């Protein structure tokens, strides 16, 4: 078990005084004292972890070793995060004689999660707790660093834990089996902490097996909350946020997921982001995808998301920082001010928003045992409208335009591209659909709430520009929200188009006609087999059908480009035919041509030209044509999975023996049966006189579950978006009864304009939203450049 | 509570000597002495009603009443169904010292029902019998034909049973609430029976109130069976069949439902039936619908659903009875004989064929500790094709081709028409379509099976003739199942092409266009959101929605006649116009006239000579016209509804404490945590090779759950049933891309065309079909009537 930039870093580092604080244990006879009353215990670890300390002394009884890094401390919390702070629950760093200040509090959340992420997930925080140490000439890094951060991981349920993440996590010297108590008091432990001053060290992780040393490893606080049942992630932030958060009362708090692998300077660059700039209440990091093992033609859909991270983290949050509201920060990696995130006297802000959809969104079957039983009910028994109770959708997004649009606040939200942490993407479809469905459900939600309420940053303390660039945004956004719901519909529209013009007898192609009717066929089929898997099955029994449907749409998305390119050829060439010279302005003056072909490569090039600016052009040719491919599929499938399936019913439906009779040693049986003649009368006139009575009406009126009302929501969502799609489809292409209001002739030229005049809206809206993020993503280029010379 | 055809059988019966037999009793103490070893208590009944009998006398201690009449016997089943005769359970008719056999065991199934519904249902179970008692020249029945009857109540679910029907069960004396026990022996509990020879009959049931007295009634064998948990009908008919049916072994055994009333003679007619030709293994009779308190225009519904009730039993049951094989006995109401369903000696029959949907559609979870684990852990580890697995949809509708098509036997299903029952529809839309899924369902699968081993038959031992017959029999209901499956396609077709053609310029109808073109909109909006609910929501829920459907389609309907009969006014004046005389041969050649009139004239005059020959000639004048404006509703809602919703998913999802920390009377909390050095030396060192290790590959290959199976099926039948309706509207309409092999002109015409000869083929095949009924109607009652003769 045992065994370039990090090198630097060991050669600042003294490693020789390491020395702990010393704090008061609990006595531990099995009889043992409780701190404040509460399940506290202090047990001493595994004799081997400290003697693989250097300094560990074998004539010490416990190598003269501090307090802290000699014994593992157990608390037992039954109240739950509501309550945390109010009751007598204290954390070791702030137990000590002289309070401990945190500066940097580490989240991860781990659920059911391999040892191999986890280790990832640690080896780069020890990586850059190790940097931060090594810093010399920082105000407020350096010598002693490693007391002011304090690493949490919050796992999702006990019982669900992975046994070797676990057996990881024991290695460390945090998780000791034996302590876990189920109850106290005759209250059940709703979470178990474990804290720990680990002086342990993942040497490194390999593809299979993980291996940590002691040699040359910084101290690191370890606080290990393992929740009793799982409550899902927003719980999980809830305990974050709500109940150590104020105990700690840290500052930039970072949130983690398993499999993501920061770099070794990025917590810094995050930290600096925050420290530079007063306003600042959100920052975000480049995520990227690992392509060790993975090859090109053998993982087509892995490379689709590496193009899809890589011109995201180049154009969308480049512009966004710029104008100083981000959409969406990623959970997996992002960072908050914790007083920014602080609610108002009234009891109003960002974290009420974010935490009261986790009450909203479940079943009403509260436990009366519970203690924060008041808390729900009041929740549930307020007035809720359908933002409020729908909140569940947006997650943390929410937190963004909360922050953005305070009452009297000025907050901003900032990405830097420093930062970088690599995480792994899924390999599989159906586990590609799982995790766009709440993608897609919560972008389209935060979108729509945003643009509704863009009135709120009025009140907000801004300068009148940046109100004035915010609402700029807000047009853009909602250019975008516009395009992004009448997405299927555009493609069907732009297909239909494209193998139509084939089939005119103008352009010399046979099987033009042959082949659109197919394709018209399958794409129909194909979009009802969908539907029809997107509300029946689950996706991962029936994954070929959508891999199926899949290769079509790229074989489609494949003829769809060669008939654009075989169009444009042919209007060329019936330019050149025309005669009478040729000039730019009569080949910007075709329609065909202009529309196809200019549009298309204006777009191409802004992309290339921002790939190559940001000095990152490799994705523009190893993954390009897996994301060309696959947009039809990410549009189609998708999107259609996402909104089929917007309420998620985790929760089921729902939720005194008469007698024992026991047979004797002899063979009567021991039984209690009425036996005197009043008891068995009074028995029956009861009966005579509960059935002698009319039956009263029921009048019920219950409030009934309320999975039945997200089922209507989302159905009613569904509905709506079909019937606009469709509106728009009959008003371009003539498909329903408009036909009927035309002739035999008038209807192909009009529907030919018709088609014409969609066809270049479409493209040149995508080619300017492409342009304006463009212009954005240079505008941040330059500022940051500015600001680094500062 | 105690307060003319029926007088007739007062008259006829002595009603002074009706003294029980005598049977040995179980002593009761308070240790009780159970039969053969099993929980068999015989207390006594309250005092008032052996008091009630005009046979009690004051100053005998319990009124000279034989035992039967003074005791009520109470048994405790835990076995189950399957080896219910294989353990000595005995039942008190068996137990006399004379054996009592069995004649008729009328089976009544009871679910969380209205202590109404019972009532109505035992007062015609106890006029029957008083009827029978009655009958004086006959060889079977007349004295003491009470004793050959036994009348039992199988309610599912202990917990779910209805609190006044329970009290009006204790008010005839045979249940008791003490008696009732969980558990014996460390055994649960799975039924709990009670017998008692009540002499209580029902005097009449108001709507509200059930009133019973002890005036000229005729003792009565009752039999409740209270289950313990509920498992669905198929369980109740294995405990009547199986368990039940083989300690008894009664011939004719009679299925009748709560809310069924039997008319006074109606049980005689079906046993004669039985007893006149051996050859019949199972009957129906005549179900009527309630309409005493429900006006025409108030309930719709209601008078659709009569009209359909008598339609079919005029038509569709005559038919099937002279071809000697009925598709469906209706639960409600039927008869069968015992010997007829009795398994082979290899093991195979209709009753296995029938019990096996019960064990197949269920959760794959088997609790070890039921004594049916052996049975049920067989049954599903063997192997099961589409259709063994699929059975659960046929339910009864099984057994008769079972009986029909068997190995080496002559059975026949007849339906008389003397035997009538009243019941009660279910009048809100909700339940409409909840009660219709299952009907269709069981119905298309019935029909699907029967038709693929249709070959089965050739081995029966039949008449040749009688083969040819049930051929051509066969051969007709492959044309109804061929009709059925293309009924919403159809549907939209005429509609569509009878809205067009209102559009011509020809005809003088200005907004025939606009018209036709909203009314498309809005079919197309109804189907969808038709298939949205039925997918998503529940009926309950959103009934508005449905009940707005349901208006839409009348209003079509009703404008779609409007049109035919427009264009038929309009051809029959161009006719004229025409000029050159007019003679029957010219209006028998214009295919508008001839399809539009002549076809639906000839149906509904077929119609109604059927009807008058039953001399019911009512309902084709009362509710003619709600089932003509309702069919649309019935082609489309219900049919969507019942296959998006071919599976019936009853069953949910899937199914060691720590320690205890008690707090003392000091503050020291009593805890168990490892102490000695060793234990937490072992402890690391096990975690550190526990991940040590690489991590060995899943490889589970899990048998997985079953509805994913039966969700699978559901979804792939619904997408052949669009796929075939969608080709054939394509071909009929040149709806897809067929438009494109055409030209501007010849369009209009080649679909003209196509749409002329899918009306008449349609249309035509509609009326030959109510021919064939018709004439298979009118020899029913020919040979009926012969058979009267004779
Ligand atoms: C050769 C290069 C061709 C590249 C074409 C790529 C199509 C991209 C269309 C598009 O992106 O439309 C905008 C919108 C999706 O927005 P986006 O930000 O790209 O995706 C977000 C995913 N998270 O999605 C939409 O709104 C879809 C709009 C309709 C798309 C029609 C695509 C037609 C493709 C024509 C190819 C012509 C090639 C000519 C080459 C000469
Ligand atoms: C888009 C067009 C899709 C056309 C169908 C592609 C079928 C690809 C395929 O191979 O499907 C195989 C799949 C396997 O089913 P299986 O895994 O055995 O079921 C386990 C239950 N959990 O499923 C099957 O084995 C079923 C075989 C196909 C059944 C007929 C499907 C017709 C659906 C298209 C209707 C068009 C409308
Ligand atoms: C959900 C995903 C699919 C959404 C598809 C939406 C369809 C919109 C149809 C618009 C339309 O009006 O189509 C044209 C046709 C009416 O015009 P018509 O006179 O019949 O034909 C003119 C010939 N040039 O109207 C039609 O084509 C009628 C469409 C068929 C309606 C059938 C309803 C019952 C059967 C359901 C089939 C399900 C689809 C299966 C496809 C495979
Ligand atoms: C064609 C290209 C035209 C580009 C035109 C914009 C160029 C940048 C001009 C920046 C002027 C900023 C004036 C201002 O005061 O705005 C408010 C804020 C500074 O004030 P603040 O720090 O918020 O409070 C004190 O300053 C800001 O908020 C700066 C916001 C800059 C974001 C601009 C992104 C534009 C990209 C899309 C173009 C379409
Ligand atoms: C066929 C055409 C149907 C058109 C819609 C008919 C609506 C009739 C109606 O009054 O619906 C009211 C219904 C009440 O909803 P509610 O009972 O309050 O929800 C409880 C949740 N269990 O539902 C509502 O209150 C929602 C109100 C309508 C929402 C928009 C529906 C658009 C669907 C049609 C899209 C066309 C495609
Ligand atoms: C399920 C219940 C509904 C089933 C409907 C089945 C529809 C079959 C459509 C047949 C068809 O081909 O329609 C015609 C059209 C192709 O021919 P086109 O050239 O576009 O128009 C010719 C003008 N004379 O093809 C079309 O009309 C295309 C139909 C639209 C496809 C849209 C897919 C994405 C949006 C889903 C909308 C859902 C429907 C909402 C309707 C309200
Ligand atoms: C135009 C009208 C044409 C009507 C032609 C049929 C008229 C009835 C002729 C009945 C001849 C029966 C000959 C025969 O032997 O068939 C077998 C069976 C009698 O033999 P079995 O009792 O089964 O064994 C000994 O006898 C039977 O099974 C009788 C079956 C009669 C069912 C006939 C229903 C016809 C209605 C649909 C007509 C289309
Ligand atoms: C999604 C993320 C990462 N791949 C991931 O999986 N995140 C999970 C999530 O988003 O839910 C985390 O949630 C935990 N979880 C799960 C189930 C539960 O029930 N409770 C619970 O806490 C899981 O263990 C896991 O750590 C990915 O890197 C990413 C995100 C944003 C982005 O812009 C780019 N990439
Ligand atoms: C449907 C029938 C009657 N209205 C009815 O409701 N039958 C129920 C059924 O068909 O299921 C019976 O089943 C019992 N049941 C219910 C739920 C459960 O979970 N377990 C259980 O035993 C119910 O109490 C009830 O007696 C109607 O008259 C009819 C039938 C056929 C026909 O051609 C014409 N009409």
């Amino acid at each position: 078990a045992f065994i370039n930039d990090e090198q630097e870093y060991d050669q600042r580092i003294q490693y020789n005084q390491f020395q702990g604080d010393h704090f008061d244990l609990a006595a531990i006879s099995t009889r043992a004292t409780g701190l404040n009353g509460h399940l506290v215990l202090d047990c001493p670890v595994a004799d081997e972890l400290l003697s693989k300390f250097p300094d560990y002394n074998p004539a010490e009884k416990s190598g003269g070793l501090s307090r802290e890094f000699a014994f593992m401390r157990y608390t037992a919390v039954t109240c739950g995060p509501s309550n945390f702070y109010r009751d007598a629950y204290i954390l070791r760093p702030v137990h000590y004689p002289i309070p401990r200040q945190t500066e940097l509090m580490i989240v991860i959340t781990m659920y059911n999660e391999d040892d191999i992420l986890l280790g990832r997930t640690l080896k780069g925080v020890f990586k850059n707790i190790k940097y931060l140490e090594s810093k010399a000439r920082s105000s407020t890094w350096g010598k002693d660093s490693w007391k002011k951060i304090v690493v949490c991981i919050v796992s999702d349920g006990r019982t669900k834990i992975n046994e070797r993440a676990q057996a990881l996590l024991a290695g460390l010297g945090v998780y000791q089996e034996g302590l876990a108590k189920s109850r106290v008091d005759d209250k059940k432990v709703q979470a178990h902490m474990f804290e720990y001053t680990t002086r342990v060290g993942i040497s490194k992780v390999t593809d299979d097996v993980v291996k940590l040393t002691t040699e040359k490893v910084v101290p690191v606080q370890m606080l290990f909350c393992l929740k009793e049942t799982n409550a899902k992630k927003i719980n999980s932030h809830r305990w974050c946020f709500q109940a150590i958060g104020q105990v700690l009362d840290p500052k930039i708090v970072v949130l983690l997921d398993c499999g993501t692998q920061p770099s070794g300077r990025s917590l810094y660059e995050l930290w600096k982001e925050f420290d530079r700039d007063h306003r600042v209440a959100g920052a975000c990091g480049e995520i990227t995808t690992s392509l060790k093992k993975r090859q090109m033609i053998t993982n087509p859909l892995v490379y689709g998301q590496n193009f899809e991270y890589k011109i995201s983290n180049i154009l969308d949050k480049p512009t966004e920082s710029s104008f100083g509201f981000i959409s969406v920060l990623p959970g997996a990696f992002s960072a908050y001010r914790f007083i920014a995130l602080q609610n108002d006297i009234n009891g109003v802000g960002p974290l009420e928003k974010y935490f009261k959809g986790e009450f909203l969104h479940s079943s009403g079957e509260l436990d009366p045992n519970d203690d924060e039983f008041q808390m729900k009910h009041l929740m549930l028994k307020e007035e809720a409208g359908i933002f409020t109770s729908n909140m569940y959708l947006a997650e943390d997004r929410i937190l963004c335009f909360e922050l953005v649009a305070k009452r009297g606040c000025n907050w901003l939200l900032r990405y830097c591209k420093s930062a970088r942490a690599e995480t792994d993407v899924p390999e599989g479809l159906a586990e590609f659909i799982l995790q766009r469905r709440r993608w897609l459900n919560g972008s389209f939600f935060a979108a729509i709430y945003s643009l509704v309420h863009f009135y709120k940053v009025w009140t907000s303390s801004h300068s009148f520009g940046r109100k004035i660039f915010l609402h700029i945004e807000f047009f853009y956004q909602l250019i975008n929200l516009i395009v992004s719901w009448f997405s299927i519909g555009s493609y069907f529209l732009v297909f239909r188009i494209l193998t139509t013009s084939l089939g005119d007898k103008a352009l010399g192609f046979a099987p033009g006609k042959i082949l659109s009717v197919i394709f018209l066929w399958l794409y129909l089929a194909s979009i009802v087999t969908t539907f029809v898997l997107s509300f029946g099955n689950k996706p991962k029994g029936t994954e070929k059908f959508y891999v199926t449907i899949v290769i079509f749409f790229a074989i489609l998305m494949a003829y769809m480009i060669f008939a654009a390119i075989f169009m444009a050829v042919h209007s060329i060439q019936d330019i050149y035919r025309s005669g009478t010279r040729i000039t730019v302005s009569l080949f910007f003056q075709n329609s065909e041509f202009r529309d196809l072909v200019v549009a298309t490569s204006s777009t191409y090039a802004l992309y290339f030209l921002a790939s190559f600016l940001y000095f990152e052009p490799w994705h523009m040719f190893t993954s390009f044509v897996q994301y060309i491919l696959l947009s039809p599929s990410y549009v189609n499938v998708l999107n259609i999975y996402a909104f089929c399936n917007i309420d998620d019913i985790s929760w089921g439906t729902k939720g005194k023996s008469l007698g024992e009779a026991k047979l004797r040693e002899d063979g009567t049986f021991d039984v209690s049966v009425p036996i005197s003649k009043e008891q068995i009368n009074q028995s029956y006139l009861d009966q005579l006189e509960k059935i002698r009575d009319p039956a009263p009406p029921e009048e019920k009126v219950l409030v009934t579950n309320t999975e039945d009302y997200y089922a209507f929501i989302r159905s009613m969502t569904v509905l709506v978006w079909m019937f606009t799609n469709f509106v728009v489809i009959a008003l371009v292409l003539e498909t329903g009864g408009f036909n009927q209001f035309v002739e035999a002739t008038d209807l192909a030229n009009l529907k030919s304009n018709r088609a014409a005049v969609f066809l270049t809206v479409i493209l040149w809206t995508v080619a300017f939203m492409a342009l304006f993020r463009f212009i954005g993503c240079i505008y941040y280029l330059i500022t940051r450049l500015g600001r680094e010379i500062k």
